[PDB]
């Protein structure tokens, strides 16, 4: 089997991407944030504290003839950005882009943190990291991909995120029309539960490539590119007037700037992030200070190849017995 679903930016900045997901019988379609950095499929629901729902579409398990309460199971997750959610668990039928999993754990939120409430466009998350990170207790549950894998034509999914435009998540096949050149595959460590890999270096603009190992995670659920302070300083040094602002919480730059590209290495291959992908717009409405899309990972504890990086590539998440990651230009 295969599946193919369009993923759409939630706003004009590509802050996140939503993908429609069918849950239950009859289908209830929710727009979920596919997150290769976590491993829970959780949704706003009829169980979510009413004051914490503001415009989201909810899953109502009592209206699904295939929903079953997973007795005694609870979940609770905290994300790197400080947001969180928790609740109980149903199993139900979940379909993405025509690919159907029966008995998928659907984690129903009883509580969500303010940032989730405040984002009316995201109805929940669909985790695509390794199932070892799944938070369901006392019996850990599998991700949608893990459940689908054996049925897929090939045990892969691909992320093809658009810049200011829709893109695609495919399951079970590699669309050879969706990228240019070849896909370069690189090793993955699953030790931390992430799609963790090592970039071979970087360049800023038309500058020389610096060969240096940068361990990080391919994370579709993180907006920005978080890299070591040395790398980030080298990037922003090429932008007149750019500075790190403790008050704002990262590098800012004059909105009048034209940003240089940023290249990262995948083995001997190179993925170029155009400068415009690195512009996250005014820090507050009407400001001429703009927020940068490349930020320091110092104090995160991990480098994160988020959407800024991934959207410059066609990315293969190869869930073979020994997982790997592939990157192609597009």
């Amino acid at each position: 089997s295969t599946g193919s679903a369009t993923t759409t930016p939630i706003d004009s900045l590509d802050d996140a991407y939503i993908t429609p997901v069918q849950i239950g019988t009859p289908a209830q379609t929710l727009n979920l944030d596919f997150d290769t950095g976590s491993s829970d499929l959780w949704v706003f629901s009829s169980e979510t504290t009413a004051s914490e729902v503001d415009g989201q579409t909810i899953y109502t398990p009592s209206k699904s003839t295939t929903a079953k309460l997973l007795s005694g199971a609870t979940w609770s997750i905290s994300y790197g950005d400080g947001s969180s959610s928790s609740g109980d668990v149903y199993t139900d039928t979940v379909s993405v882009g025509g690919l159907t999993v029966t008995g998928q754990a659907v984690e129903s939120a009883k509580k969500v943190s303010s940032s989730f409430t405040e984002d009316s466009t995201i109805d929940g998350l669909l985790g695509l990291a390794f199932s070892t990170l799944n938070t369901v207790s006392p019996t850990q549950q599998k991700t949608f991909f893990d459940n689908a894998k054996a049925s897929l034509d090939s045990p892969v999914f691909t992320a093809d995120l658009g810049y200011h435009a829709p893109g695609t998540y495919n399951f079970g096949f590699i669309d050879t029309t969706a990228y240019t050149g070849s896909i370069t595959y690189t090793a993955v460590s699953t030790k931390q539960g992430f799609w963790e890999w090592t970039s071979t270096g970087y360049a800023v603009g038309s500058g020389t490539f610096k060969s240096t190992s940068i361990d990080g995670i391919a994370d579709t659920g993180t907006t920005l590119l978080y890299l070591p302070a040395t790398v980030v300083s080298a990037y922003w040094a090429q932008v007149s007037g750019a500075k790190s602002s403790s008050s704002v919480g990262g590098y800012v730059f004059p909105c009048s700037a034209t940003l240089p590209s940023f290249t990262f290495g995948v083995g001997s291959a190179r993925i170029v992030i155009p400068g415009d992908y690195i512009d996250f717009g005014p820090i507050s409405t009407g400001s001429s200070s703009c927020f940068g899309g490349i930020q320091s990972s110092a104090g995160i504890g991990i480098n994160i190849f988020g959407d800024v990086a991934l959207k410059a590539a066609f990315v293969v998440f190869n869930g073979a017995t020994t997982p790997t990651l592939g990157f192609a230009s597009k």
